[PDB]
RNA sequence: AAAAAAAAAA
RNA sequence: AAAAAAAAAA
RNA sequence: AAAAAAAAAA
RNA sequence: AAAAAAAAAA
RNA sequence: AAAAAAAAAA
RNA sequence: AAAAAAAAAA
RNA sequence: AAAAAAAAAA
RNA sequence: AAAAAAAAAA
RNA sequence: AAAAAAAAAA
RNA sequence: AAAAAAAAAA
RNA sequence: AAAAAAAAAA
RNA sequence: AAAAAAAAAA
RNA sequence: AAAAAAAAAA
RNA sequence: AAAAAAAAAA
């Protein structure tokens, strides 16, 4: 291959965009109480910690959740997700349970194309229920 | 295709990275004086205006330059690029000229693999000369 | 085939969901006045009569309508449907007419993928007009 | 694909059913005492928690069971299932044991076609034995 | 081919619609001031000048823009487009620049299927920025 | 498919037309006396009710007619169409009759290419005769 | 194709005929009394209402008949045709009956080649019988 | 499956 | 015969 | 797709 | 042999 | 079926 | 390469 | 894709 | 059409 | 050449 | 997919 | 990749 | 191996 | 030779 | 015979 700088024969000025979209997998944790649902706010996805603080909207594609701390004594971990939407909340309760007490439970759901509109910081993604005090989420989304 | 949320059968917690790399084409302008070379600082690529203020290093891959304002009366636009590098500056003067007084002049150079190390805000990309008072740059780079 | 119970060699505890989605064709009637349009509420679709009282949202896919009573003397039955949407109402008036006075008139419309968002009880599906005093609807939808 | 509503050329009024059947996998737990068998009532499957409170009969196809709490000290989890039938109870004791003390034990059984009649709330599905204080069941059935 | 009127053997009365949908490319102009973004209202698309005054909703599919007057002295024309959405505004700034001072600058963007819902007169399509005092827009859209 | 807005690399300003042509099937009704021909005016086709009030000309391609009310006692419906043209009226009498007293009569005629000139609101399409007091027309035409 | 008049290189004066033959399907109605046969006169086919008043002879090829008014209460329509010929009358009674009280009855017969001689106004085609007071006839014939 | 009108593309 | 939902399986 | 009547053509 | 108009057919 | 002049096209 | 108009030809 | 100048190689 | 980054899949 | 909307057809 | 035990069949 | 339930379709 | 976003190429 | 129940296997 | 740098070309 080349070992020196070489000339590019550029032409006209291209179409440009200083502030493009970005397809991402955002990891973050939320704290949960026993037997009480926690609504996950979209605003959690806008943070300098993720290089995403310059965005104001995001299109969520899929949501996956793991338990992040150990469960109560005698119990296996579990986590439930209930999808939420601005045009109408769901009542599905997708649930995963561990089969080894020392292991995370996990579950996720995919959002269909007809429901992939933008959300803003004030919106919510889903409700989380778990017998563990922390749940780790990984959300796949397109920032725009 | 599906019209409702569906279950994902997630497994172990994956490898994650909250602060990933980003391949970009960054557009910005600089002011140049007649007969005086202008050193383009790498720090210009780190700005909230480009969603890149969270990075501190970047690997520049190629530089393209267009004249941005009209040339002096009776002349055609021209722009020159001289590559700069921390381990040793170049003396090439890649030059483009307009063939129509009303049109931009353009030129670019590609940086070879063996010279694609990181730069930081205090470093310089290249020297620009032009008979126009502004030059528009589009730099292809990998933020990391 | 087997005539007795046989063992299943079950494995880890699976992903579960106690409240799944349901793809349905719901049949109900509405009362129509002459010359006056009737707005069909989405809330009609949530009812123990359909096994759907546990849902709060629904994604409507297609609407079909039939006249359910005889037309006025000398007339042939007709029915019109005007689609309604929360992001903006349509002005189409899909219309079916009977070619035999003793026969139902019918018409339907399909909602495109890009408009299949959720609707809740307070929302409306469409407007119905008819010269018959009742209209029977069958709505294809996904409860979620 | 289409971006707007389009007409459907509906025909005669179709055959309809407002209360269809539903093929389901229902997950619930039961409390078990040491040394004592627990009869699992069919009535557990009818509940608003499963969107099934509108059904009065169900045809059970297969039963699967997992231990839901940790076993006694020094022991590995186990669970046994004895199938029950209105025309005559079985004496099989399908049994699963854990090979890791921290792991659920599991077992299931399939009901043959010739024994898939309806069962109502007063009937029983099976007997459960376990050295763990709770057992999680998933039952595959057709509500009708 | 035939030179006279001939008979059609028509059948039963068909499904009809007196107010159908219309796929269109609407051309119009907006006035913009330097350094100020102009929000383009959807209501611009409803006008007798386009035969569209009888619609109240539209699904926007793509937006293209051109500069419509000459740029300031010594400058090349430019135009930026920032998409707007009811469910959440974007921060992209799609930009095109002229390479001959006597030529229009142009740029455009396409709206994805998941974001093609309806918009009414009070909604906005996008923000426009330019150094030219007028910008010509051509919007591909579906009136319904 | 794509889930976010993407750039279009627009070129030169295209050819545009804010007021285009429209191929339509227009349904309307006319009142008829027994034994008396009714001349159907072309102006019926220009109406806000059809989104056509901005057109002043139209090219009729085909005419189809149905009886719209029940026939006199003891009779079967019938309907006759006689084409009219500015350059010379026809004397054809295309006729349809019902074979069931409860059923619409219908007939149609196609206009040949050499006769597809423009007509204006003061022109006439055809003559209608029927033993029913109302006739329903569906005209296929091109508005220009 | 050509858009202007063009020359024909005509030759010798051709064979001509100002009064050609005409294959036609003539529709007309006759009045019938209960229990009485009606002889259909051939003269009914020579009329300005059919553009045939310039013919004095006709060759009848086939005869079809429909009932034209409702039958008496409780009865289904029927119609009978008995062919008549100048060289000798038939005694067949081709009959058709309705299977729905509201629909027309119909029947017809074909005249074989050996019997297709000319007929004039004073001749008869056939005898009609019917329990309906009017019968509609369509006769396929060659005017010469 | 072919065609006309409007839209969009390689 | 293809595709979407819930269930079951090699 | 075949046949009759009228028209036109290689 | 191909086409238009009227008629008839599988 | 080939060619020239004017027009129009993929 | 196909077509229209004028011309010319086997 | 072919050629010249400089460099490197099987 | 090939390659790099992020995302997603059999 | 493929697709959407309106129209027409075997 | 092959085999042993019990059952059943062309 | 095959089969059962509810939905939709050529 | 197929797809989306950003980049680059024939 | 195909199938059901129990057992054993690549 | 393949490649890099500079030049020139279809
Ligand atoms: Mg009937």
């Amino acid at each position: 291959n080349s070992n020196v700088v070489t000339m590019i024969r550029a032409g006209s000025y291209p179409k440009v965009n200083p502030t493009p979209t970005w397809v991402r997998a955002i990891p973050f944790e939320v704290s949960v109480q026993s037997g009480i649902a926690f609504k996950v706010p979209v605003g959690s996805l806008f943070s300098a910690n993720f290089r995403t603080d310059s965005f104001t909207s995001v299109t969520v594609m899929s949501v996956r959740a793991w338990t992040q701390l150990t469960p109560p004594v005698n119990e296996y971990s579990f986590v439930r997700l209930k999808p939420l939407f601005k045009t109408g909340d769901s009542t599905e309760e997708f649930e995963g349970r561990a089969s080894n007490i020392n292991t995370r439970a996990s579950v996720g759901y995919r959002i269909p194309t007809n429901l992939r509109q933008n959300t803003v910081a004030a919106d919510n993604v889903c409700e989380v229920r778990s017998n563990c005090r922390q749940v780790a989420l990984v959300i796949s989304c397109c920032f725009n």
